[PDB]
């Protein structure tokens, strides 16, 4: 049925990308990580990763055991059948036709010749904490599917150290993938004299302290014939990395999607825009989804509601955000399903095959998955902050951004207030750096180790270069969200303001034109109604602001249709207009001042609209549980010390649940349609 | 005093650059091209490349006879001494261990394993013939210089294959830089079998027609010892393009600078950006230059001298093109010395020392000169495309051109003329093909040929690379150039329509206008002086156009300051509007067709002030020599059409004239500080 294992590949694609990660969430979430070689996800190893006192605990599965112990027996047996092994009584790679019968000594000289990284003074040199963790953890899952040949009491240890959050140093450079820095996991095992731990708190342990402190009783491991090549010769750091690189992503993926529908909410865009018709005529999921999820909102958005009761299409960021998105979704979940494959393989060479009494030779070492995914999920990330920095640039500029103010300034006096320029700015040397970023990493491939390992997949390097990516896409990401916040807001100011301009026009309209001038108040209303705001109210009675000139003119084209009545001053309406003109400068200022005044203290005369929006979970966490602040002139805060906020909230992880909240009615269709 | 000859290299980076190119152009056109070894220049071999009939001979200098002959028969007469010489009596590169006795076996040998190279049908994997005749002169001037132990006869069989347009086939790909292509002109003069030339109208030869057309007597060359090695083992391939290349980037820099001027001109842009102030305090040559260029174009300019007797600043794609342009022009110049002494050098191995009675063993084949310029060259053609890029969509956007049409937009009616729409969308396309061009080819080296190649040089691949980078930039500026001239003649239109305006608005004034309100001619005027034509201008007495609605303000303005004259129908302003409206309505429309109606025909009431700009000769050159037309959606005529014969006279160096005639009064300093 399925010889090659493409279908159950194929399985693992069905369903939404949103439930995928919803299923991420709740993995990453709960309290044990059970190994047993074969259900690793990346939740998991992104969960294990963490060094932020979540009491996430590894255990290693007893089913493991007796397939762990045949193979380290039957090596042990074979070496003392006097057989010739590879990586046991052989040297290494190029350098194989060396033989020696002192098993022990070869494992010893294997973990010291590859122990030749370079650290250096400070961090700089150092692989993250967080990524030597995960690549203990995968290291564990290769090792437990008993094809190694290594004692499990090893593992245990790995166990422990990861459970005591006591983490061996390890260079962050030297590996094609990932020998050379598993060798400084093996160091720590065997007690190394260069080698160094870090405790929970940062403190630089020797192997003495780091045993101690983890409880691995018995003192150092003695490598045991393969156990020293069992523990360096696979991809954990690269494969390791790759799924705290690719849990990130995929939450973000879905932000990216439910920011662009919270754009369209407050540039008022055209909903049509995710009309499933024209998605379904596309057939490619990602696209469908992502039209769905902003869909969704935007069916949820009292901003459309209102809009509804009362340019044909928009630009190519708003209205083609499904298109883009779509299949940059589709590679990130394809790459998931790999590196979830590679996390979950036999990783190792020579493979131990009791079941017919032989050592297997292969490449399963080579990381190619990691590469490839890796390099193609950083493209995917660079597209994704392509797409956000050109909704940005929408955003504040108000050639485009249907009546919010240029910068998304926040004070009453617009020449004190440059809003979000300064980010914006920032937003572009963001996505430039990532366009650098999206290069690959895997065409760079050199022939290496005197020419035995031609071809290699560089994984880790990808992978690192996909979690740098990840984090500019995270800048973007916080200031972004902190932009729409902000336009949110100023749509409220909007609302309130504009109602106060409307109430007075029309009561001084009411008064000091009764004569016929009477039929000219619904015009002028008229004029506020259609008039930008923000174009005007930071001065409203300015004889050069568009409301002043407009109210006059029609005052004047009603008098030039007055005809005779024109004539005698009793019934000329151009005689109201100074008598309206002064009228208004003498009320209209402090009435827009109070009403404004009224806002900022929470009394406004017409709530936020974000409070009935499907949309409100991501504002109301951003802006009350956080506390991140309306910018403005009018204050000394900066845009950067409120990006901070959510920053670092997002960087805590504390933005998937207001996300998810926004879309937890939605049933995982499209809308019928109608 | 300069014992490692730096200080020789620095003094040809002295004088202007554009001296340098006026030097460039007088040698290309030069009807002899004389090798001796030492004297070409990139215009030489640029001139020698083209197969258009312009006559340009090659002639050999009879003074290097004497030192080609000396290492020919030191060579044989080291072979008939049994001396043991590489490439001579060895085998070749990582196989040299290997020993014969049969020179002549041997080089032919040589030349039938390095035609390995692959054709297919038709030319997409052939050399272009151009870069094949430019290989041809290189190669003759490594081997003049007498080091390389060759016979004189095999140098001028050469010469007359480029005299007779006689060109052998040479495989596209195959060289990391160049053995195998250059092993194709080889067998031409040994007649191989597979061996093909092509004719001067493009009939395939064999060997022995060749001979025959070319009037090369005595039938095919037998190599001698060496000689085969002496004609494969050089970099002419990739610096023989190289040099084709950047004769064509050091003109269109030029031609970058200059219509960075005209661009200028056309947008009313502040010539303050070019002041030497600004340049001199940063010291960067190829800025300062840049600047003074631009400054010398805006001096003599019809449009600037014409604002003077009647926004502080401009944005980037104007105000900071010398900063922009001025590194890619240090770049491209010193990237043209790096290969021209490269064309002048002795690549060849090993070398004849008959002076010191014996051969230098060494590495002069290694292109890296070719690489790294033809790398650093082509991201300075893609830095000047990113800023022409942005300096057309500046130009064709109405937010930023300074009252041009939107799209540069070319007819009476804007909803049937989308103007330059197609090309804008064009201009991204070349320049993000640009950008991907931008990147490196010399950092993916293989380690080549048995690890006996372990570095080298990919010359001739990123020479490939550049020339495509070079197209992509003509497509951008022809189609650049031709919006330039749309502008200019679109500014023609706008003042003589704008005139007619005035002249209309004031005869109508002074009619219906007589009682006091015949102070508001003025105002009225000025309405006409700061308003746009083109905001208004296909359709002038429209009520929703700002023409009429800002008039009838400025009458409104007059009636209400007007007074109790106000009160008296006699004297009341307001009494005046319709009748006034109503006498513009009827004759204003008219007066404007008829005015555009008599500039079509050649009779402006204001003659084209592009006739007294410094910058005449390019647009004389492309509207009037050309024939490019004014584009209309009123005509059939596309872009592209126009586009056409721009980009093939561009093609045919027909653009260097008057390129070089805007600047022919400029002295070659900044004008003083003023
Ligand atoms: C080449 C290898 C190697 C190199 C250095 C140290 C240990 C092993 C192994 N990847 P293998 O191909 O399994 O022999
Ligand atoms: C390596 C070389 C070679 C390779 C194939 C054919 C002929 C020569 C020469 N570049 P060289 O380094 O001069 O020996």
């Amino acid at each position: 049925e399925d010889p090659l294992y493409w279908g159950i590949a194929a399985e693992a694609m069905t369903g939404s990308h949103l439930d995928e990660v919803k299923k991420m969430v709740a993995e990453y979430r709960k309290p044990v990580v059970k190994l047993g070689g074969e259900t690793l996800t990346i939740s998991q190893v992104a969960a294990i990763s963490a060094r932020d006192g979540s009491g996430v605990t590894v255990e290693l599965s007893e089913a493991a055991r007796a397939g762990v112990k045949a193979s380290s027996d039957w090596v042990m047996d074979s070496m003392n059948k006097g057989t010739d092994s590879y990586g046991v009584t052989t040297g290494f790679g190029a350098t194989s036709h060396r033989r020696t019968k002192q098993g022990g000594a070869l494992q010893k000289e294997l973990i010291r010749f590859l122990n030749a990284g370079i650290f250096g003074n400070g961090s700089d040199n150092t692989l993250p904490h967080s990524a030597t963790r995960a690549a203990m953890l995968v290291r564990i899952n290769t090792l437990l599917q008993g094809y190694s040949g290594i004692r499990f009491e090893i593992l245990e240890a790995i166990t422990k150290f990861l459970n005591q959050n006591i983490t061996p140093c390890l260079p962050l450079r030297g590996t094609i993938t990932d020998l050379v820095p598993l060798s400084y996991i093996a160091g720590l095992l065997t007690g190394r004299p260069n080698s160094k731990a870090v405790g929970p708190t940062g403190v630089i342990l020797s192997p003495e302290e780091a045993f101690k402190l983890a409880g691995v009783e018995g003192g150092f491991f003695e490598l045991q014939p393969k156990e020293g090549l069992a523990l360096v010769n696979g991809t954990a750091v690269g494969s390791g990395m790759a799924s705290m690189v690719l849990f990130e992503a995929n939450i973000l993926a879905v932000l990216a999607e439910v920011m662009s529908a919270i754009f369209a909410e407050v540039m008022q865009g055209k909903p049509e825009f995710t009309d499933h018709l024209t998605h379904k005529l596309k057939h490619h999921p990602g696209q469908i989804e992502a039209a769905a999820i902003m869909e969704h909102i935007l069916d949820g958005s009292a901003y459309v509601k209102a809009a509804q009761k009362l340019p044909k299409q928009d630009r190519y960021a708003l209205r083609t955000s499904p298109q883009w998105l779509g299949p940059q979704i589709e590679v990130i979940r394809s790459s998931t399903k790999m590196i979830e494959r590679e996390i979950n393989s036999v990783n190792d060479n020579p493979l131990i095959d009791v079941s017919r009494n032989k050592a297997i030779h292969g490449g399963n070492f080579q990381g190619t998955p990691i590469g490839v995914s890796m390099d193609n999920t950083r493209l995917a990330i660079a597209a994704i902050g392509k797409l956000m920095f050109a909704q940005f640039s929408e955003l504040v500029n108000d050639f485009y951004n249907n009546g919010l103010p240029s910068n998304l300034s926040g004070g009453r006096n617009p020449s004190l207030d440059y809003g979000f320029k300064g980010a914006e700015i920032a937003m572009a040397s963001y996505c430039s750096e990532l366009q650098f970023l999206a290069n690959p990493v895997t065409n760079h491939v050199q022939s290496a180790e005197q020419h035995n390992q031609d071809v290699n997949s560089l994984g880790l390097i990808s992978s690192r270069k996909t979690s740098e990516a990840v984090e500019i896409l995270k800048l973007m990401s916080t200031t972004f969200l902190v932009g729409l916040c902000q336009a949110i807001d100023l749509r409220h100011l909007e609302e309130n303001l504009k109602s106060t301009v409307k109430n007075t026009v029309s009561s001084v309209a009411k008064r000091v034109l009764t004569h016929p001038s009477r039929f000219c108040e619904k015009d002028l209303l008229r004029v506020v109604d259609r008039e930008y705001i923000f174009a005007y109210i930071d001065d409203p009675c300015s004889a050069t602001y568009p409301l002043m000139q407009k109210l006059r003119q029609t005052l004047v084209e009603h008098a030039l249709k007055n005809g005779d009545n024109e004539r005698n001053l009793s019934t000329s309406i151009f005689q109201k207009i100074a008598t309206f003109e002064d009228e208004l400068k003498a009320l209209l200022p402090k009435e827009v001042e109070s009403a404004r005044a009224a806002l900022e203290s929470g009394n406004p005369a017409i709530p936020n609209r974000i409070e009935e929006c499907r949309s409100y979970p991501l504002y109301k966490f951003v802006r009350k549980e956080l506390g991140t602040e309306y910018l403005t002139g009018e204050k000394v805060t900066s845009p950067g010390e409120e990006f901070e906020k959510v920053f670092i909230a997002m960087s805590k992880g504390e933005i998937i649940d207001p996300l998810l909240e926004s879309l937890e009615s939605w049933n995982g269709a499209p809308l019928p349609i109608s």
